[PDB]
């Protein structure tokens, strides 16, 4: 689809059997989940760099996401953000790019 | 121009005179620039959240930004943030759009 930005850019996505909208964000790196998202398996300790400072996250690696039916696999931070973030990481593999 | 994603998709931006890198930002609500940016005029204090937390800006409402040649005018924001970013305020006045 082709989607115009005079509302945030959520779409629905799928996570190990949950269901969450999530904002295409292409001023974001990496990939972040709110904070009681449930993820299963080992991670890495990171911290996250934005407006307002940094914010300590979990680290999940290889991570099947559902983007609009898209199936993508990459890592997924978790951690206290006010919004689900679909960042480049995971951009890129929908084939996403900007048009204007 | 149709742009992907594998980079930071920063656009050079001119605005009062003064050139800039800034990044097109689909999960931004509004533009802000770094703390060194120096605008004319009254503004009004604000405040912008964020991953991190929060952070205070000065809010300056018709400043006219030309990005990657287009001249859109709109509200900027002015604040100690890490990147340069244009926001859907401004990225609606480009046409920009998300497609995949
Ligand atoms: C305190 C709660 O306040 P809030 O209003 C903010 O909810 C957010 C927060 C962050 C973002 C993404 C970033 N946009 C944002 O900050 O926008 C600001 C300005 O406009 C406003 O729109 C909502 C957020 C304001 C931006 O797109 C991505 N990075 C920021 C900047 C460095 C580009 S990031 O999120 O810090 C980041 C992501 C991944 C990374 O990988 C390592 C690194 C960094 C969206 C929504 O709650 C709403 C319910």
């Amino acid at each position: 689809p082709q989607i115009t930005l005079w509302q945030r850019p959520f779409v629905t996505v799928k996570i190990a059997g949950q269901l969450m909208e999530a904002l295409l964000d292409t001023g974001a790196d990496d990939t972040i989940l709110e904070e009681e998202m449930s993820l299963p398996g080992r991670w890495t300790p990171k911290v996250v760099g934005g407006i307002g400072g940094f914010m300590k996250v979990r680290q999940y690696d290889q991570i099947l996401v559902e983007i609009c039916g898209h199936k993508v696999i990459g890592t997924v931070l978790v951690g206290p953000t006010p919004a689900n973030i679909i960042g480049r990481n995971l951009l890129t593999q929908i084939g996403c790019t900007l048009n204007f």
